[PDB]
């Protein structure tokens, strides 16, 4: 994928998005941003120019699937690649995440490998 390929890293906790953040720099992506909830996500997407989202589930004031169901109903935004990164893992939730939508799914705690895998999957189904 492009390298200059915009994204926006969104969980409730730093920790996490640093660790994407930083996980991504190794892959060449260095055109990042971070959102702590649905909401600054949804204005941060407004502003323009994201080509991808990266979302944990578990977050106030917007959760993630709400986030996602969002994005996918947006007309300007409904085809944005959503890949969730979450500790939620009944199958329930990723049963209901994919209806929703998701691009892909990733259980925490995940590995450098797993991410890489996952974001590099969703690259071939886009043909991006
Ligand atoms: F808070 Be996330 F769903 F891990
Ligand atoms: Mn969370």
């Amino acid at each position: 994928a492009d390298k200059e390929l915009k994204f926006l890293v969104v969980d409730d906790f730093s920790t996490m998005r640093r660790i994407v953040r930083n996980l991504l720099k190794e892959l060449g992506f260095n055109n990042v941003e971070e959102a702590e909830d649905g909401v600054d996500a949804l204005n941060k997407l407004q502003a323009g120019g994201y080509g991808f989202v990266i979302s944990d589930w578990n977050m106030p004031n917007m959760d993630g699937l709400e986030l996602l169901k969002t994005i996918r109903a947006d007309g300007a935004m409904s085809a944005l690649p959503v890949l969730m990164v979450t500790a939620e893992a009944k199958k329930e939730n990723i049963i209901a995440a994919a209806q929703a939508g998701a691009s892909g799914y990733v259980v925490k705690p995940f590995t450098a490998a797993t991410l890489e895998e996952k974001l590099n999957k969703i690259f071939e189904k886009l043909g991006m």
